[PDB]
């Protein structure tokens, strides 16, 4: 379906937690046209938005699963449709978003008619990536148990998967030379908005 | 598609005009599962909600067009999808709605998970229908130019079509023995929300 | 409902016409999870299986109708439920099926637990598609009068719809550089098995 | 779901054991519209059909459990759907079935469009019921361990439950003044057809 | 089972958010020996602990469901066992907890050998209860959609159910004459710790 | 029960003595699914973990008692439940464990989610076993007084029992051609964690 | 455990169906000391005994699964213990059993102290094996759905698994140059004796 | 092991001597969960069942030996396993058993799933105990030479041990004010069924 009216009213309220002037990270898995996991993280307060999307192109998903995110199609069948378009639509106006590699994000933001949003492509050395990847996945990896597959590189070497939320925390760590010390870190989105149990139908 | 996030934010604002305690009429054309025109009229202030929906079942539409509403499929291709589900979702909590023949309305309200809404089936004599039908279509018929087809009865007799908005004003007239004297009567919904010019796409 | 016991007994008999070693084409309209028209064609004898299915996802159907098959929901309400699962279940063991683009067929055959069935993805040039499309729709297009809608491409150009049965005959033509000269070509399935007039109810 | 195509093909084969001219007993537990256990017994050869059905009306089941069959809802969740409708549709044409109290059976057979089947209401004295009930439940009661609840009468007196299969053997005993001496007595239906382990889904 | 070792390590970390000197509310549904829903709310920061427990006594649950909380047994089958004993065990030593009616809480805390914890029985007028109940269930009621049953009083009058988390927010409102204005309010416990998807087994 | 919260907190602290990079031995008595005595020994520092578990299968225990470990059921009734699952969960990450015969250990480690743990199957000649068995049981046999039964081989020959802790010291001796000279050798686990005096109950 | 007293009394009764003078086939999977599936088939009447046993040696089972029977350990955990020893003990005295390759059967019968039983090693050509294997697995393969694994030969060629019951029917076919035409073929053992749902414990 | 098939067949025959309507005594030594000697005595005919069981809990046995029965572990190593569960399983249905102190017997009968058996707790004065104890141990004490240990009371006073069989004869004496005059009194169980010489092994 899409987001229902009440779901959209809730979303409006939850997005009230997002500080529009706060420095903010964004990362996705999948392509701008077919993203399967979105994460928006505000390090200052530790608030983040994190959800999933079932892929349209099943073949590419499987390949993107074996070589980057390692996700499973079965875990995505219940993701609430409309979330990507509604969270990107609900983002405040003129928000400055930080990312790693602006190319994929800009295309998605543009295809959702959100050109008002400026992007900060932050550069990150592979050395700095290797440093915090393991530290982040240990302190904060309980937030996403969705990467249950083996990801290998061109050289068939098994590698740590990418998580978008974990990628955001890694990015913040590298940009700050300090893994963030955050007491409270939480998703503004409830589990019943991210996933779909009962059925609602639009007209 | 569905109603976009901004469209839904506008709707929230416009629905602020609807007085939840005010006596209110509702009528539709088409069946609960496939309605093609919805009207919600508050006689006290003269505010109303009035929009259209493209039918799923094309064959039934044509038959319902020759025998009740006389609408044309071509005029419905541009109706904004999601309007029926979003206006019914936005209707204030615990609203008492008046109608003629509660059977069709209740089913629609229930299928949109809006059981909180109570209905008042108001009875109307055919004599009283014949009285105000012509008077309403002359004072207020400029509000809906959507019935451009010939409607006939079982006896192939050409009859005045039904308009839902006009039906609401007729119902109010019969229930009050007075065609309403209303200076200001207007749709809370703008023409660009009722119809779809440019293109927006959900994810 | 599903296929009744007697309906299934008839099916068993009619499927006796299908030659298991014969070269055989398959095509569908709609997705593996929600197919709305299935065609299985054996060019050697001219026998084919051809039926419809009402779609679960009404929104996608409409979009797939405007951009590929041009079907009408109203014509699908009476399709006999259970046909897709029962015809795929009844297909002879180890049948080698030819198709255009194996991705969609394999998923459907797998979701119906029919992995025994091997697929031959036959490649077809658009030039060869353009050649026989019109010739097939003229000699054999009377077999399917179900595409009563306008289908347009990305460039709003009105295009010939896709029919699965017609697609099978087009595929055979391109693979053979000869539109088939077939005196007898017929559906093994009767009109009362493809569609549902009276009512039977399972327990 | 319903019975799959292969399941129905197996059923066709197993029903080949049923002798159509053989004297045959039938009994159910639950009402014609909501039966929870069916038994069809041919005393001559000792072959029988015996299966279960999850009840639709949960409240009535519980009451029918405290006052007749003493069954447990939890044991019925895995009964293979479609069995009642498919076993009744597969019964030989014009089969003469014996029963105790034709009223409930006729309604069920009629609601499954099986009017061809004639019924013999055999009368049975309560004295004769009391005689073989205990003898049957001891020699043949190992065939149904599904009655794990306490059944009481109007006078709160704990009574032996009713089993449909056991009821059939009791009926045969009373009609013959001899508890049947049967070396081989067996269900034609396998445990995997009566109950559902893995998952199959229709389209 | 119980809480696994890793689950307990996570819990230790999440409980680090609980401020031991902060004023804190507690409420349960069900009895000290058989509680089915626990809520611990710290109004200052808006952090709370909120989870469920499957009841041992099924009959009492149903009665407590018809007359207080209106919960459904089916929604409790997947609650993570060991949570009640482990969250009560993890609470800071000498914590001062506020409640409504200390009798039920003290017994539970004592039966979990947590006598170090002092209780503040805060008195609340029914007038003040009636005031904030509706306001809380509207602003914060999206946090628990577990009360899907009709609760009636001695006079068969349908009444608003009790939610423990909602009860905590109502209690804070009455004690402060102000419904709390809280931007961030969230459960310290993740959905996968509150509920049980995969299987772990102790030795 | 299981390990309480405080017990688990203590365990976390005691496991801090285990050096994760240190060479480490493991041995059990009983099968992976039903182990009755576990020993984990780090020869470098002389620290070890050593505890017991009451067997589920009483018959197999008795047979395993007459032919390997010679233990007594009565001494196992007070072993603290949850110890096996909690010590295996608390083992440091990426611990390389040495053993004799990796088959039984791997299965147990895979019963918990500890596949991260690699195993070194060290080969040991019976000649080398016969050498240190007596020397170890004399210098270190006071550490385990739990083998109070007569163990015989296939030839009814009374043989020295197996102790897991003693087996670890024997294994280290054979792998090093030197019975270890260890001043300080001690269990990191206290007697009150290995055994259960008072009563704690989970919820 | 073992077979309970009542279970053994039932067995005594069911074994009354076995005709002691009837020609009878036997086959097993696994070794004499560790058999995992036993089948005893009397072609004359079509009666057979067929059950499973959980293997002691888990490693050998897996290898015997990849190279002969293709069974899964998980399906054997619930097999009723004691069945092998009790069915071999209940076999009529001096029964002449036919088999393929007497070596494995004799050892098992001897280890169960049943030397009274004579064996007929019937020779079977691989040509004759290849003939009926497919025919038997199609007419009678619904009797055993326990071979859910891929079995390959020395040349990594995927081959049809062996089923003991199917092997018995294949053996009878080859010895008779006719696949048996059997209306009634059934297991004398009920599903609740072959598998273990509830718990009984010996002393 | 357990009782073999032949052993169980013999038992069935010997239990044919037990008159199900006859008044019958039962007594045990050891607890319901760990009984070491069972006696079932029918005074009318003088038939009795009397056997032993090796204790699981060795420590409790020794204490129960010093303070009640005075038995020796060494004499119990050869008791035939499975006897307790098989004799209790074989007891005729609906047998009214007399005992002294129903608490221990009921628990044992229930743990062996024999609730059908009703118990008569017969009261006995210590005066009446002191009267027949010596008379019974002299006329019938040759039936049990198993109490070869010194039993003392709380006051270290050496007392006559308890024998279960002797206890049954004492109970009958007290209930009848007459030591029974019985020419023939004998165990229905043979010495080779009560004790185990050769070896049989189950599968
Ligand atoms: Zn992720
Ligand atoms: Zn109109
Ligand atoms: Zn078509
Ligand atoms: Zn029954
Ligand atoms: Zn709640
Ligand atoms: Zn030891
Ligand atoms: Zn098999
Ligand atoms: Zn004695």
């Amino acid at each position: 379906v899409g987001l229902s009216y009440s779901q959209t009213m809730l979303l409006k309220d939850l997005m009230g937690g997002i500080d529009p002037n706060a420095p903010t990270w964004i990362d996705i898995e999948g392509r701008f046209n077919d993203p399967v996991e979105i994460a928006i993280f505000q390090p200052q307060n530790g608030q983040f938005i994190h959800f999933y999307r079932e892929p349209v192109d099943q073949k590419q998903f499987k390949q993107d699963s074996k070589y980057s995110h390692g996700m499973d199609l079965a875990d995505l069948f219940n993701a609430q449709p409309g979330l990507t378009s509604s969270v990107i639509g609900a983002l405040p106006q003129g928000m400055v978003l930080s990312c790693q590699g602006s190319d994929d994000i800009r295309k998605l933001l543009d295809s959702q008619n959100r050109k008002d949003i400026k992007l900060i492509d932050v550069e990150m050395t592979r050395e700095a990536s290797r440093e915090y990847e393991d530290k982040v996945w240990d302190k904060y990896g309980w937030l996403c148990k969705m990467h249950t597959g083996i990801v290998r590189d061109k050289k068939k070497k098994e590698i740590t998967p990418h998580c978008a939320l974990m990628d955001c925390i890694i990015f913040e760590s590298a940009s700050k030379a300090r893994l963030p010390d955050l007491k409270t870190v939480h998703n503004i989105l409830p589990h019943d908005l991210i996933f779909r149990g009962p059925n609602v139908v639009t007209l």
